[PDB]
């Protein structure tokens, strides 16, 4: 009897949120579909161009995290915030879904992070992230108890940017494979993997990472070809388990020779992406630490994520719970 | 030329909105329905008890002022937020949506204005509404230039709560008069009508208020009747024009002797009716500083409110000026 079935770890993170037209993104140097970091300068530039926006926590592991507990799975979360009001949000939000989360913040500057995210008329979602108190998670914000007590610790590739979230990351796999838990990590952005690539690779290869989650994009960019047949031949080779998402076409998951494909769901309107990878990841990791098998797994994933797209916001504001039994996968 | 067709003032709220059960309410003793006063200690134990939620930039006369600007009309506010980062939100989605808006705050403390409204499975909200700044709302906030150039100036009737805005009120009223234009009020809520109902009735009777909107709880906590349409001959007596709002049933603007009866939109679903009577401000506000017919005003009126309805938060997403020029309404 462990005291979570997922712990995850990532840059706490408010959002802004606006719909914005093709031309907006153009216009402004924003990589469409990707997370563009920005400073404080271009934070505010960007803001004075932005329409009325809706705020609502975000922040990759955190909204996995809170589709776990959604799920009725038991979550923790590590991640940095200031005290201040946006801190005071994410602090609530997360809590207020019974994740179990005790970061302390370390003052009032810098500010808690937030990400502009102008989502067009596709649904997909452009996000321009000032990572804020986010910079200052390191070795001292690790429970140490929580990542022993944890089924699953699993983090974000975008850990990498600020400077010394890895070596909180490092501690957490040396914690959780000394009491024989698993280790995870997304992908999180094709330009992250451009980024951190080589690292990304010894973290599988070295087998700090047991699970992987990645879409097309990241894993195409990881193994830095366009083929996708050999990019999941490459990744299946890299890492105990993998599990790529392909948008509308649902999901594959890799284990050494094993390969289940799951279907997408069906959706109303492709609202807005935010969040489909985070609670494709919720979803899997749920079915992971109740014993289901891989294909299950995948299936509750893709469940998650197609809830997710059909709202504004990235965590669903529905009970996942009773989606899952309607579909009957509980 | 003047150089708005509305300036409104109210309370500067950012709205914190979360779903919630009926037994919620009970549990909590919230008034269902209703606007209810809150100190800073009741706030924190009533998010405590809140889920997740997401925020929204709200203020009723607010939210009247971004309708306008929507519709294409020329709207300016008066509010008064903190020096904080709600209070960042609170101006920066005013400004973005084209309301001209200037009120500095005085300082971080007492902090920006918060509501937390709870939204019923029927749609009905019911808002738990922490003043902070706006208790600092007073003469000094009254931009001279900007009532003498507004065809109306229209204000809460929730602003008879703070100490001082009052005055505020008394000041552009005088100015508007001077200057030949209109004075606009909302009864607001029918427990803000029952707290200062002599006042409101006051206001009318003296000339002070030219245009009085409320719905028939409003009209019927005015008057001290269940009787609507003894409640109805009454409000027509006390003002040069009433515009009422029956909810689904529509709505009737009185003139004198003169009713005209519009109907309500037809909704695939009612979401949450947060900010229905500050849309229904909106239109009917647009409508009338536009030149158009008493009937057409109200048309106006029950469109925007019948858009805002069928979303979350107190605002439209959408171009009401697309709306209204597909309903022939331009
Ligand atoms: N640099 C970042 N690190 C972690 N999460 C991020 C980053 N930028 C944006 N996000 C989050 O990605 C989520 C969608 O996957 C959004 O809720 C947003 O908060
Ligand atoms: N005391 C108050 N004064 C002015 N507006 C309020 C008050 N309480 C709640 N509101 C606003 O009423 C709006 C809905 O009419 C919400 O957007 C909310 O911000
Ligand atoms: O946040 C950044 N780096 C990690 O600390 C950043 C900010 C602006 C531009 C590029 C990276
Ligand atoms: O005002 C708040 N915190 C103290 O500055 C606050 C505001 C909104 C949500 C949570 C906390
Ligand atoms: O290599 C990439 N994609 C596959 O061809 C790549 C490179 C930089 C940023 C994103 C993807
Ligand atoms: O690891 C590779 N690419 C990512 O940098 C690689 C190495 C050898 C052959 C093909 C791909
Ligand atoms: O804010 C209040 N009054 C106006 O300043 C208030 C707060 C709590 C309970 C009653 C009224
Ligand atoms: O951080 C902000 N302001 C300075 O404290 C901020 C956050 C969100 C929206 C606007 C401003
Ligand atoms: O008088 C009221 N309603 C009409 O019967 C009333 C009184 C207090 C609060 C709300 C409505
Ligand atoms: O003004 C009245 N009621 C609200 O206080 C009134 C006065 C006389 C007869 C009926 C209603
Ligand atoms: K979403
Ligand atoms: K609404």
């Amino acid at each position: 009897m462990t005291r979570f079935d997922v712990l995850t770890v990532g840059n706490a993170i408010v959002d802004i949120i606006s719909r914005c037209n093709d031309q907006f993104l153009i216009d402004n140097q924003i990589t469409k579909a990707a997370m563009n970091l920005i400073d404080a300068e271009r934070a505010e530039l960007l803001y004075s161009r932005m329409g009325p926006a809706l705020e609502a926590s975000g922040g990759s592991a955190g909204n996995t995290a809170a589709g776990v507990a959604n799920l009725g799975g038991k979550a923790a979360y590590f991640g940095n915030v200031a005290a201040d009001q946006l801190g005071d949000i994410f602090t609530h939000d997360i809590r207020a879904q019974g994740v179990h989360y005790q970061t302390k913040p370390k003052g009032a500057f810098p500010p808690t992070a937030r990400s502009m995210i102008f989502v067009t008329e596709d649904g997909e979602r452009s996000m321009n992230t000032y990572l804020g108190a986010c910079v200052e998670l390191g070795p001292e914000d690790v429970e140490a108890d929580v990542v022993a007590d944890a089924k699953v610790t699993y983090f974000e590739g975008y850990l990498w940017d600020p400077p010394r979230a890895k070596e909180a990351i490092l501690d957490c796999a040396r914690i959780a494979h000394q009491h024989g838990r698993e280790m995870s990590m997304t992908l999180s952005d094709s330009f992250c993997v451009d980024r951190y690539r080589g690292e990304f690779l010894d973290l599988m290869r070295s087998g700090k990472v047991d699970i992987v989650f990645a879409n097309r994009q990241e894993a195409l960019s990881l193994y830095q070809t366009d083929d996708f047949e050999e990019a999941l031949n490459r990744i299946a080779a890299d890492c105990k388990i993998a599990a790529v998402t392909m948008s509308e076409n649902g999901a594959v998951i890799l284990k050494g020779r094993e390969r289940y494909y799951v279907n997408a769901i069906r959706i109303r309107e492709v609202v807005d992406t935010t969040g489909a990878g985070d609670l494709f990841a919720s979803g899997f990791l749920y079915g992971y630490t109740q014993g289901r098998s891989l294909e299950d797994c995948g299936k509750l994933g893709c469940l998650a994520a197609g809830i997710v797209i059909q709202q504004i916001g990235p965590r669903p504001m529905t009970s996942l719970s009773e989606a899952a039994k309607q579909a009957g996968l509980i």
